[PDB]
């Protein structure tokens, strides 16, 4: 079997991609953000606390006649950004893009934080990474991935995400019709439980290629590119007039710029991140300080290839008994 969606930014930054999945029977379809950096499919729910939910599509077993209430099993999650949500979990018939799992733990959110309430477009997230990550208690469940790799024509899914614009996720299958030249693929470690690899070193705008070892995760529920200081620093010195701001939280700089691209390794291959990906836009509405799409990962302990990196590529998450990454330009 072979699954294909369409993924779509939730508003004009790119901040995080949508994908309609279809849960239960009769179908019920909502908007979640594929996330390959967690192992949790979790939606908002009729169980949800009414007073935090705003807009959301809510999953409503009681409606499902393939839902079956997963006897005991909470989950609870907080995420690298510190936003957070827990509940009960279901088992319920999931399909992307016409792929189609049965027996798919849904976890149903009890609660969520702030952040999830305030933003309408995201109806719950779909995890890719490991299983060995997923929250749920006392029996561990298996993602979406983990339950359909079996019956998948090849044990592999594939992101392109768009700039600006709509994009796709595959599972079973990598269509050679979305990228250019060949798929260069590296090592993953699944130690951490993420598709965790070692960039081969990094360029900035027409410069040389430092050639060194960035360990990090491809992380499409991350919205920015998140680096060692040094390297970010070395980003940012070629923007006149760029600097970190700690009331900010990061790297801003002048909205009037013209920003440099930004070239990550992949073994002897270079994936080139161009100038505009990294605008962020204002800080606030108004101002001409705009914030950067390269980031420090001083304060988070590991290095994140999030969406400003993976938009860039044609993205191959192999799954077979030795996982690796592979990444083609596009």
């Amino acid at each position: 079997s072979t699954g294909s969606a369409t993924t779509t930014p939730i508003d004009s930054l790119d901040d995080a991609y949508i994908t309609p999945v279809q849960i239960g029977t009769p179908a019920q379809t909502l908007n979640l953000d594929f996330d390959t950096g967690s192992s949790d499919l979790w939606v908002f729910s009729s169980e949800t606390t009414a007073s935090e939910v705003d807009g959301q599509t809510i999953y409503t077993p009681s409606k499902s006649t393939t839902a079956k209430l997963l006897s005991g099993a909470t989950w609870s999650i907080s995420y690298g950004d510190g936003s957070s949500s827990s509940g009960d979990v279901y088992t319920d018939t999931v399909s992307v893009g016409g792929l189609t799992v049965t027996g798919q733990a849904v976890e149903s959110a009890k609660k969520v934080s702030s952040s999830f309430t305030e933003d309408s477009t995201i109806d719950g997230l779909l995890g890719l990474a490991f299983s060995t990550l997923n929250t749920v208690s006392p029996t561990q469940q298996k993602t979406f991935f983990d339950n359909a790799k079996a019956s998948l024509d090849s044990p592999v899914f594939t992101a392109d995400l768009g700039y600006h614009a709509p994009g796709t996720y595959n599972f079973g299958f990598i269509d050679t019709t979305a990228y250019t030249g060949s798929i260069t693929y590296t090592a993953v470690s699944t130690k951490q439980g993420f598709w965790e690899w070692t960039s081969t070193g990094y360029a900035v705008g027409s410069g040389t290629f430092k050639s060194t070892s960035i360990d990090g995760i491809a992380d499409t529920g991350t919205t920015l590119l998140y680096l060692p200081a040094t390297v970010v620093s070395a980003y940012w010195a070629q923007v006149s007039g760029a600097k970190s701001s700690s009331s900010v939280g990061g790297y801003v700089f002048p909205c009037s710029a013209t920003l440099p691209s930004f070239t990550f390794g992949v073994g002897s291959a270079r994936i080139v991140i161009p100038g505009d990906y990294i605008d962020f836009g204002p800080i606030s509405t108004g101002s001409s300080s705009c914030f950067g799409g390269i980031q420090s990962s001083a304060g988070i302990g590991i290095n994140i290839f999030g969406d400003v990196a993976l938009k860039a590529a044609f993205v191959v998450f192999n799954g077979a008994t030795t996982p690796t990454l592979g990444f083609a330009s596009k």
